[PDB]
């Protein structure tokens, strides 16, 4: 497992959609899968998403205060996901990215979504999630269609830097 | 001249809208504008506002290859200025702020405006201003009115990290 370099917000490669994955359980997936799980270790991170170690395919992993009533969800690998959002509720709450060092900004979303898709064996997943994450979820998927959470944002009162945001 | 902490996006300070300076030609302001001064300089930046140094008062100064048919300008302090914007040609050109370090976004603003307002000694200012000029006025006038350069992004594919956006 090595640790690979995270893009950070204006590489135009985290602006692209990610491509399907079309081969499961192979060598060089379960590297992939390895090395996200190393760099998202490194940084301290809920989730990844591969583009943003510089992989154009749809590959997020996730797993782990301000959540407190959050239940922790084991490590996730999700291949091709299929979001469903669930109108109406929404949550606001803080995020920041590792493609967007330093900041938080507070993002509207769904509080509550539908995923599936498949894992690195090509074994189908198929859950509801809630609150953190559902958060998580969305926030990873969002990398895959090329969106980083200042777009999202719609109040920049609220964006800013970690540093003085949180002292 | 002392050199004076610059606060960054997050913190309430910037949001809030400035109060006009009451009284012109005192030791106290001369302070502030020397202040001001050498914290630009030391920065590299083309213009600053007082409320980015914890003051809150409608006082900005200004004068300085993104845009090499800029004349310059001579060092300028404006006081509680009065902005007048020129529609209906905009220019989108790149900005950043010392508020926000490290990045860089593309913004549109008037390509012309007229300012008035004074100096720090109570003279009266009166300009017509194009092209640069106009845009680092309209970028220090925001300082005044709570807003820092996000706010006024519309296309966030064009916002992120000076040191990725220009290597
Ligand atoms: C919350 C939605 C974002 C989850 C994923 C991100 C990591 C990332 O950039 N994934 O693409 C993360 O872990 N972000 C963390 C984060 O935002 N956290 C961690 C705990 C609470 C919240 C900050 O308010 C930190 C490490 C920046
Ligand atoms: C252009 C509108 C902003 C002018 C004022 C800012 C400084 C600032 O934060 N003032 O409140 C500046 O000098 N910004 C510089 C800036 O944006 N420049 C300098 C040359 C060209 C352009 C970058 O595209 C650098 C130092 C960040
Ligand atoms: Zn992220
Ligand atoms: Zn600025």
């Amino acid at each position: 497992h090595m640790i690979r370099e995270i893009l950070k917000m204006g590489d135009p490669r985290l602006l692209e959609v990610a491509k399907p994955v079309a081969q499961f359980d192979t060598p060089e997936l379960h590297e992939i899968v390895a090395d996200m799980f190393e760099t998202m270790h490194h940084a301290n991170g809920a989730g990844l998403a591969a583009p943003q170690i510089g992989i154009g395919l749809q590959i997020i992993i996730f797993g782990f205060n301000r959540y407190p009533d959050a239940p922790p969800v084991p490590e996730t690998v999700l291949i091709n996901p299929k979001l469903e959002y669930m109108p109406p509720d929404m949550e606001e709450g803080w995020e920041g990215c590792l493609s967007v060092p330093g900041m938080r900004g507070v993002v509207s979303r769904y509080a509550k979504v539908r995923y599936s898709g498949y894992d690195q064996f090509g074994a189908k997943i198929d859950r509801v999630a809630e609150g953190f994450h559902a958060r998580v979820v969305q926030h990873e998927y969002d990398h895959l269609i090329g969106k980083l959470y200042p777009m999202r944002i719609t109040d920049f009162t609220r964006f800013g830097f970690t540093e003085v945001l949180f002292p």
